[PDB]
């Protein structure tokens, strides 16, 4: 059970994340096999096309933007006075080929509705394609983390220590049509099984 101090804990990370803007994203962009169009019959959630968002700026709801999404796959989120030690972490791997790395398609997954987009005004929830990540691609992340200082990624109770689920995220759809939703993932769920090639860092 969550404690009176995890409560507010929970508070704090919640707040953090609203008010976190201007951030810089270390991941890898990736080659997905579907298409806009194998979507067509499912309807997006785009917070750019919605009202009552209480700050567009806001990275909790900020790249909620329906399907108009870039492939990629995230390893860290930080903070952009780190972008000189991405930059740096970036030329200490110019050896390293980020064009062998690959991922393997494995569950679609609709992540739950983050408290902190709900309370900023959205009403979108993720559908994302969870990949088994190889050891290349676990150590690549962690010795990011060693050079780069990333903040703790906290999606469940304070408590629980963070499990890393390396994803493509597909689109947002409303949190609140099911059939919209069902059919969505199982659309998503031809594609298990295939593998995504990395092509670099995202710009
Ligand atoms: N429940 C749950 N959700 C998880 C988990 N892991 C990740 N998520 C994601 O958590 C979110 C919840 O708050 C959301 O539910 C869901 O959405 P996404 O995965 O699509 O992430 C949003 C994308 O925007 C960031 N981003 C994009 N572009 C930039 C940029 N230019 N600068 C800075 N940041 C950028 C992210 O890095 C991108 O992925 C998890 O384990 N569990």
């Amino acid at each position: 059970s969550a404690t009176t101090i995890q409560k507010e804990l929970e508070n704090i990370v919640v707040k953090e994340r609203q008010n976190k803007k201007d951030t810089i994203l270390m991941g890898l962009k990736v080659e997905v096999p579907w298409n806009y169009c194998d979507w067509a019959s499912i309807s997006f959630y785009d917070v750019r096309l919605e009202s009552g968002i209480l700050d567009m700026e806001s990275i909790a709801v900020k790249y909620m933007t329906g399907c108009d999404i870039p492939p990629a796959v995230t390893l860290g989120i930080t903070n952009k006075d780190q972008e000189a030690n991405f930059q740096r972490f970036k030329e200490l791997t110019r050896n390293i080929d980020l064009t062998s790395l690959s991922f393997t398609c494995k569950e679609v997954i609709c992540f739950p509705q983050s408290r902190a987009s709900k309370e900023l005004g959205a009403n979108g929830r993720a559908v994302v394609m969870k990949l088994e990540a190889s050891d290349d691609v676990k150590a690549l992340r962690n010795v990011l983390f060693n050079v780069v200082p990333t903040p703790r990624d906290i999606f469940g109770p304070v408590l629980s220590d963070p499990v890393w689920c390396p994803h493509v995220t597909i689109g947002y759809v409303r949190a609140d049509d099911e059939d919209n939703k069902n059919s969505f993932i199982e659309l998503a769920e031809a594609f298990r099984g295939s593998k995504i090639k990395v092509i670099g860092w995202c710009e």
